Parts: C-alpha cells; structure tokens; sequence
C-alpha cells in the first residue's frame, strides 16, 4: 500500500542538466525530502535505458539520428528541440525511469508509482517536439499494456498532450483525456473538443479546450464531470496521470490560474478509483512553484497534511517572499464564458455515449 518513488542521486543530477529546467529536479526532490516524505515511500532506482526499450515506440531511424547528434552532430531537431550533447542519454534515462515505474505497478509492488521528471508528452514516434525528444508517457503506457486490458491517460498539463494522443489515436484499448489551453497561435495548436480520434480509436480521445484565468473550483467541476463519465463508459484497469505544473499561478506561461490544491482534488478523485496509477510530471517553468506543487501532491498521495511553512533546505532562498507552501491565485479574469464551457461538456457527453 506504499507508493513507489523513482529516485536516484545520479538520475536527478541528469535531469538537472535539462536545458529548459535547470536544477528543477533537485528543487523538487530537495523540498520533498525536506518534508521527509521519502521516508514513507518505497524508493526505487530507475533501470538503465537500452536502445531496445525506446524502440518499442520510436522508430529505429529516429533513434539512430537522435543518438548520433547526441554524440557530436530534420526529425524535428530544431527550434524548441535543438540537437544538444547527451540529449539521448537524458531523454532515454527519463524514458527508462517511467518504464521502471510502470514495471513496479505490474509486479504488484504498489498501487501508485511516481516519476516527476517524466511527462514529456509532445514527442512523436519519429519527431522531436515541444522540448520533448522521447515520449516517456507512451513508453510507460505500452509497458502497462502488457498486464492491463485498458489504459487511461489523463493529461492535466497546460499544453495539449498531442504526442500521447497521436500514438494511441487508432485504438480503443488506450483512452487519452487532456485538459489544456486552446487558442489559435498557442502551442501546439491541436486538441480541440472535436478531436475524438480516428479508426477504431474514434471517441477514445477526449480534449477539453479551456481559456485563460481558470481557477481551482471551476477546473475541478470540469475535470470531475468528464472523469465521472469516462470512468463509467471506459472502465479502466490502470491509469497514467500527467500532472504538469505550468497551470499554476505565477508560472511564466501566465495562462491558467490554478493552485496545487485544485489539481490535488483531481488527483484525489482519480486515486479513489483504487487503480494502478502512474504519476508523471511535465511542464512547470516557475521552478519554485513547481516544487511547491508536486511536493504538496506527493503529500496528497501519501494522505498526509504538510506544514504551511517551507522548511530550510538547499534551495530555501528561492521560496520568497512568503516562504510558504500555499500559492495564491493571480488577480486576473477567467476568460471561460459559462455557456461555451457548458457546450463543450455536452459535446463530450455525447461522444462518450458511443463508448461500449
Ligand atoms: C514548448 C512549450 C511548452 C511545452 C510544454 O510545457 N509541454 O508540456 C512552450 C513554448 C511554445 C513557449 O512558450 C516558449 C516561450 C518562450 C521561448 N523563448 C523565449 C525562446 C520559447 C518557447
Ligand atoms: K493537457
Ligand atoms: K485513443
Ligand atoms: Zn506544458
């Protein structure tokens, strides 16, 4: 009944080296450790990544070139995803880490496994996209697929989980549900409510297009409404949960207006299903707030109430000016007109009626 926490001093050090999120992995672990939460979780070292376990989703052709430019140095290797040194080994490390957590859920080692450094949901099978070179979420889903008949992927990141959805857009055995911001010109541009999948996978993709400024209460009523209908029609045997923290107030994305407590409500509702759940991180570019969020969420999984005051640790100075765990919503409008939100939920309710 004890959650597995994918951790390794070398692993965090590798994730620290990630270009867009310096030392973020350490900030998260350090803060989690500062609350002594790791003393209540089964700490598991991530396995070593092989080329063969990455090839279960990504093409050989893409994997060769990705490792090649990683040695020294098309395929989406530009813009947000520039070819940099050791990017293969970093991407593969996280890819393997998520697979390790998926493996633990299979062995019946636990009901919940955690890899906060994962959740890179934009990578296609043969294309790098949106800081994502390898798609660890997919790899984990494929691993869970060996034991569990139906997999449910819930993406609570600010951005649409296009990579994971595209990977399983033709199957009914893996259902993806993504709550994200949707507005012309906003990355990645896909994920409208009309996006329901293709082939036999039709109606087994769910996207919830949301506008700026949404807060906890409204977000949960939206999220729970959908998840109630999804769990009813799909009856999942396992869940992969992506909890990107770029939805939290104070994030440089300045889009949604969420607090960790809001996301926690969504997490509490999913955990109450008593299914094998794989918890993933993702976005979150306010490094301190991202640490605040996932630490609180770790406590939510553990069913513990955390002290409001941030304890002193290596990154204590980065938690000004209040040095508390809570996060206050920004005083800016919620751009979600109640009518449109209602129209979307009906569009989804209708789509879910097709699920047998
Ligand atoms: C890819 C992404 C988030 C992905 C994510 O979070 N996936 O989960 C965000 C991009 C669009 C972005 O917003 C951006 C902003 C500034 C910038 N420069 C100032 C260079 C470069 C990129
Ligand atoms: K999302
Ligand atoms: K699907
Ligand atoms: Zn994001």
């Amino acid at each position: 009944l004890v959650p597995v926490y994918i951790y390794s001093p070398e692993y965090v050090s590798m994730c620290d080296s990630l270009a867009k999120i310096p030392k973020r992995a350490s900030m998260v672990h350090s803060l989690i450790e500062a609350y002594a939460l790791h003393k209540q979780m089964r700490i598991v070292k991530p396995k070593v990544a092989s080329m063969e376990e990455m090839a279960t989703f990504h093409t050989d052709a893409y994997l060769q070139h990705l490792q090649k430019v990683s040695q020294e140095g098309e395929y989406g290797l530009g813009y947000d995803c520039p070819a940099t040194e050791g990017i293969f080994d970093y991407a593969a490390a996280i890819g393997e880490a998520t697979i390790t957590a998926a493996q633990c859920l299979i062995d019946g080692m636990c009901k919940v496994a955690i890899n906060w450094s994962g959740g890179w949901h934009h990578a296609k099978k043969d294309e790098a996209s949106g800081f994502c070179y390898l798609n660890d979420a997919v790899l984990g889903i494929l691993r869970l697929r060996r034991k569990f008949e139906r997999i449910l992927y819930v993406d609570l990141d600010l951005h649409h989980g296009d990579g994971v959805e595209d990977a399983f857009s033709f199957t009914s055995k893996v259902m993806t549900v993504s709550l994200h911001k949707f507005s012309p010109g906003f990355f990645p541009g896909t994920g409208d409510v009309s996006d329901v999948g293709l082939g036999k996978g039709r109606y087994y993709s769910v996207n919830v297009p949301i506008q700026d400024g949404i807060q906890d209460e409204k977000y949960y009523q939206i999220c729970e409404s959908v998840l109630k209908e999804v769990y009813q029609a799909f009856n999942p045997k396992a869940v992969v949960l992506q909890l990107g923290a770029d939805t939290i107030a104070g994030d440089p994305m300045c889009s949604f207006n969420m607090t960790p407590v809001g996301i926690g409500k969504c997490l509490k509702y999913i955990l109450q299903w008593q299914l094998a759940t794989l918890i993933l991180g993702g976005g979150g570019y306010n490094l301190a707030n991202t640490a605040r969020c996932w630490t609180y969420l770790t406590g939510v999984i553990l069913g513990k109430t955390l002290s409001s005051e941030i304890p002193d640790h290596e990154f204590f100075t980065a938690y000004g000016p209040d040095y508390v765990l809570e996060i206050t919503p920004s005083c800016r409008p919620d751009r979600n007109e109640p009518h449109r939100i209602q129209q979307i939920l009906n569009y989804i309710k209708g789509n879910l009626k097709h699920v047998v």
